[PDB]
C-alpha cells in the first residue's frame, strides 16, 4: 500500500527494466497501465498481475501516446506517474560508423518519446501533484565506447529531467530520472549475443561493477516506486542504480 | 516490515534529522539504538517508540563509540545498518574568522566521529551484509558560503563514502550517503535566531529551493529506509534530498 | 605562437562566443577558418584579422559541412582544431509551449550539426593528432527554466563529448567541451531585449555569478585555446567557465 | 610574458608535479618561491631556474608558513598566486588498516596544510586581485580503493575549494583546484616500488586512461598557469587533468 490508490504508466513495460518497474508498482498497490510496441511481453504481464493493464503504444508515434494518454485517465480516472522507459541500445558502433539518420531515429525513441507523453501527460499530473520518472542511464554522465549516438541521447534525457524539474516545481509536479548501469535484461542479452564470445562480454560486464555483478529489474523498480511514492523532497535528481560502476580505477 | 528483524544505530538520533531517520526505521519494522551526546531528546524518544532504545555516546570520543557497539551487540545480537547522522553547522563564519584549531574539532565530530563508528561496526556489518549510510550535505558538492571549514567536512564524508564502498564491496558491505539541503531541525533554526532578522532568513531558506519549502527529517527518514532495505545494487551514490537546490541560476 | 602552424575551424565564428574563440587562436599563431551561416560578421572578421578567413557554411546542411572540411584541407593542407560553437538559444518557452517539431529543428543545429562536422573533420584529425572542442552550457549539467529543449540539446553535446572522447583515445584525438555560463553576446543582448525590463534582465543576469558580471566572448576564447594547445592530459573534460553560477545556494 | 611581474608561491615544490608547476610559471615569467620541507629537490631547482628561489618551509608548520610568506613580501613586494601542491599518499591500506591518528596527521598536510597557507596569503592576494589553486585528487571526486583517509583529504580540498571561491568572490580573488589523475612522479615510483610486481603495477596504471600512458608534471603545470593568467570568468572549478580516467566503464 506504499502507492495504493494510484495510476502509473510505464513505458517499454513489457520487458526487461520496465516489467521491473510494472512489477514494482503492482506490488505497491498503484494499478499500472503497461505500454509498450510489442504485444508479447505486455499481454502477458496484464494477464498475469491484477491491477496492470496492457495498451500498445509506439512511444514514437504522437496519436499512440495521445491514445495512450486518453485511455489511461478514462479508463482510471486520475494519472500519478509516468515511467518514461522505452528505449534502445544500438550494437556497438565506430563514430565513422554512425549516420545523422541513425542518430535521429535514436533521439525519436529516447528522447522525443519521452518528452511527448511527459507533455501530454503533465495536465493530469498536475490535477493529482504527481511525478514524472526518466530511465536515463550512467553512461550519460560518464561516456561508454562505441555509443555516440546512445550516449548523447541519455546525456539529454539526464539534462531535461533537471529543466523539466524546475518548470513543473511551481505547480508541485516532481521531475526525476534513474541512472541504471549493467541491469541484465533481454536487452543486454541480445547484445551479448552478437559479440564474439557472448560468455566473455556478460562476464565482463559483471566485473565492470565492485559488486561483481549486473543489476536487476527488480532494483531499479524499487527505486521507481521510492521517486513516487517517498521522496517529495526529491525533484531533478539523478538516482545511481549502478553497482559502483562510476567508483575508481578500471581499465580503459 | 520492509526492515523487520535488523538492527540500525542512528547517531545523533536525539533530534532534527536524526530523529527522523529514527522513527522512518522503527516504522519499517527495524530495532533502532538511538545514539546522542545529549540525554533529552534521545531518551523521550525511547520511551515513545517501542523498538528504539537510547545509549549516551559522544562520537568523537572513541571508548564511547567503542561501548556503542557492544552494547548494541550484546542487546541485539546482530547490526545490519549505520547511520552517522551526528554533526553540527557553526554559525556563519568569514574565512578570515576561522581558526584551524576550530576546524580540527569540527572534522573531529563530522568527519573522523564518522569513521570511527564506521571502522568498529564494519565486522559486524560484514557478517549480516548491512551497509553504512552517513549523512552529507548538499554544500559538499556545490559549497555554500561562510562555511569553508563545514564545507570540507562534508566534502570528505562524501568522498570517504565512495572509497569505502569500493573497499567493502568484496565483502557485500554498502556505504552510501545522503547530502540533503535545507532540512527545517533545531540546529537550522538555532542558526536562524543568530541573524538579525531571523523570519527573513528562514524566507530566504525556503525559496532557495525550487519546490519553495526547506525539508523535513522524515524525507531524509525515508531516503534512508530506502537505501538500507533496497537498494542492494546502489553503493558510493550520493542520494540528494535537497528539494532541487543545485538546480538553475539563482542570486549568487 | 602556441599553436603556430595549426589550423584551426570555428563554427557560428561571426559574432559572440565563436567570434572572441577566432580571435583567441589567431592571436595564439594558428590559421583560422570561420564558418557561418551569415555574412556579415564573418567577413568582416575576415578582413580584419590576417590569418582567419571567412567560408558560408550552415552547419544544419551537410553539403556544406562537406564542403567546408575539403576547402579547409585544399586552402591550408592540414586541420587540426574543430570548434563546434555554432548553437541558438530559443526565447524562454513554458514546457506547454515547446513542440516535438521545435526541438527537433533545435536539435539539429545544436547537436546534430556538431556530430556532422565532427565526423566529416576527424579523418583529418587523426593524421594530425589534433582535437575537438565543443561549446556546450552550465544549463546542460544544472538545468535553466523555461528551456527544455534547449538544455536538452546540451545535455547531448556534454556526453556525446565524454562518448567521443573514449572513441577517439586510442587515435590520439583528444575530445573537450567548455560549458560556458552567463557570457555577454549578442544572443545575449537579443534575448534580453524581449523581456519586459532588459535593463532588469541583464542586472539579474550578472548577479547570477559569484563574480557579480557576465563572462566574455575572449575568456571562452583562452579556454578553448588552453584546451587545443596547452591540455594534451585532458580528454573528455568539460571546462566550466560560468563564474562560479553553479556554486551555492541562490534565490530559485 | 602570460604571467610576467607577477609572483607565486608553490608548495611542494622541490620534485614531482610541484616541479612542474614551478617551471611552468617560471617558463611565463613569473618569479616563483618554492615552498618545500626537503631541501635537497627544492635548492637544486632554485640553482638550475633564475627568477625560482626556496625557502624551507613545512605547511604543516604554521610559523613556517607565516614566515613562508613574509619572506616572499619582503623580498618580492607582492604576491599574485599560491598553488597548495604539498601532500602525501600513503600506500596502500585496507580499512581497519587505517588509524583515526594517521588519518589526522593525513589531514593535517593535506588539507590543513593548505588551508594555513591560504588564510595567510588571502590579504596579500585581495590586494592584487591574485588567485589560489589547489592540487587536489581524482579519487576525490570518485573514489580509489584503499585510501579512505587519502580519499577524504582530497574530498574536502576540492569541496573547501568552492566554499573559498565563494566568499572571495566579492573580493576579486578567483579559488579554482586541480584534480590530476595518474602522474608520473616520485611518489607514483615510491608507490609502485612496494608492489609485488612493480612493473606491473606501472602497466596497470598507464592503462587506467584510456590516452594510454600517465600524466606528466609540466601538463599539471601548464593548467596551472592557465587558471592563473587566462581563466578569470573561473572559480571553484575543478580542472580534471586525468587522460580520461573517470570515463566509461572498466574492470572495478
Ligand atoms: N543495462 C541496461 O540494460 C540499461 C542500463 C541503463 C539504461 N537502460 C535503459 O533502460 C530502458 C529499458 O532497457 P532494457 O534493458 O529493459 O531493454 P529491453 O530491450 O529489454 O526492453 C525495452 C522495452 O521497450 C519497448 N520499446 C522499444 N521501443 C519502443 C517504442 N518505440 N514504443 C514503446 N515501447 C518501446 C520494447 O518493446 C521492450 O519491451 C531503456 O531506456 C534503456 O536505455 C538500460
Ligand atoms: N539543513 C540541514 O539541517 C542539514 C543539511 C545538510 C546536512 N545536514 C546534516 O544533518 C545532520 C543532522 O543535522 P540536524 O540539522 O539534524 O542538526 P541537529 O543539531 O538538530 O541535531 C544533531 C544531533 O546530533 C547530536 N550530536 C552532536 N554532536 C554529537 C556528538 N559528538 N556525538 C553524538 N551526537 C552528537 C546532537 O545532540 C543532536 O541531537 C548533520 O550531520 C548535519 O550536518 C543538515
Ligand atoms: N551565455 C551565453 O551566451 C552562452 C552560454 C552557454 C553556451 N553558449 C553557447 O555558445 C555558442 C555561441 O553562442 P553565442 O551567445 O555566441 O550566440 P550568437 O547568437 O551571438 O552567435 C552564434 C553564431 O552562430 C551562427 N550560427 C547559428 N546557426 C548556425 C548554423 N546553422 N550554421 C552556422 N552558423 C550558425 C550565427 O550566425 C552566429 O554568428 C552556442 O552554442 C551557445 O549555445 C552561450
Ligand atoms: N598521480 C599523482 O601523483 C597525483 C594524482 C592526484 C593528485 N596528486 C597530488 O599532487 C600533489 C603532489 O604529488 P606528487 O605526486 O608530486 O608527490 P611527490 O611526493 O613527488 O612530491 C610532493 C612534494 O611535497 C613535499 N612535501 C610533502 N610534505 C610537505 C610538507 N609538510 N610541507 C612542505 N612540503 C611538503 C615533498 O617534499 C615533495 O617535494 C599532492 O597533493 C598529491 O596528492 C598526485
Ligand atoms: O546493454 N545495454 O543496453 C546497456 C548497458 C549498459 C548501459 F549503461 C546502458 O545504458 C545500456
Ligand atoms: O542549517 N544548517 O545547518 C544547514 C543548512 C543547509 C545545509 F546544506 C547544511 O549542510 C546545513
Ligand atoms: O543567453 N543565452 O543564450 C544563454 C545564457 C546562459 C546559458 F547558460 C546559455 O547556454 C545560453
Ligand atoms: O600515486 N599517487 O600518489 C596517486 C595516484 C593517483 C591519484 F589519483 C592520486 O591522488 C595519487
Ligand atoms: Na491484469
Ligand atoms: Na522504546
Ligand atoms: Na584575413
Ligand atoms: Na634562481
Amino acid at each position: 500500500t506504499r502507492y495504493a490508490g494510484k495510476v502509473v504508466v510505464v513505458t517499454g513495460g513489457g520487458r526487461g527494466i520496465g516489467a521491473g518497474i510494472v512489477r514494482a508498482f503492482v506490488n505497491s498497490g498503484a494499478r499500472v497501465v503497461i505500454c509498450d510496441k510489442d504485444e508479447s511481453g505486455g499481454r502477458a504481464l496484464e494477464q498475469e498481475l491484477p491491477g496492470a493493464v496492457f495498451i500498445l503504444c509506439d512511444v514514437t508515434q504522437e496519436d499512440d501516446v495521445k491514445t495512450l494518454v486518453s485511455e489511461t485517465i478514462r479508463r482510471f480516472g486520475r494519472l500519478d506517474c509516468v515511467v518514461n522507459n522505452a528505449g534502445h541500445h544500438p550494437p556497438p558502433q565506430r563514430p565513422e560508423e554512425t549516420s545523422a539518420q541513425g542518430f535521429r531515429q535514436l533521439l525519436e525513441l529516447n528522447l522525443l518519446g519521452t518528452y511527448t507523453l511527459t507533455k501530454l501527460a503533465l495536465p493530469y499530473l498536475r490535477k493529482s501533484q504527481g511525478n514524472v520518472i526518466n530511465i536515463s542511464s550512467l553512461v550519460g554522465a560518464i561516456g561508454q565506447a562505441q555509443a555516440v549516438p546512445y550516449v548523447a541521447t541519455k546525456g539529454a534525457v539526464t539534462a531535461m529531467t533537471k529543466a523539466l524539474a524546475l518548470d513543473e516545481s511551481p505547480y508541485g509536479v516532481r521531475v526525476n530520472c534513474i541512472s541504471p548501469g549493467n541491469i541484465w535484461t533481454p536487452l543486454w542479452e541480445e547484445l551479448a549475443a552478437l559479440m564474439p564470445d557472448p560468455r566473455a562480454s556478460i562476464r565482463e560486464g559483471m566485473l565492470a561493477q565492485p559488486l561483481g555483478r549486473m543489476g536487476q529489474p527488480a532494483e531499479v523498480g524499487a527505486a521507481a516506486v521510492f521517486l513516487a511514492s517517498e521522496a517529495n523532497f526529491c525533484t531533478g535528481i539523478e538516482l545511481l542504480v549502478t553497482g559502483g560502476a562510476e567508483l575508481g580505477y578500471g581499465c580503459k
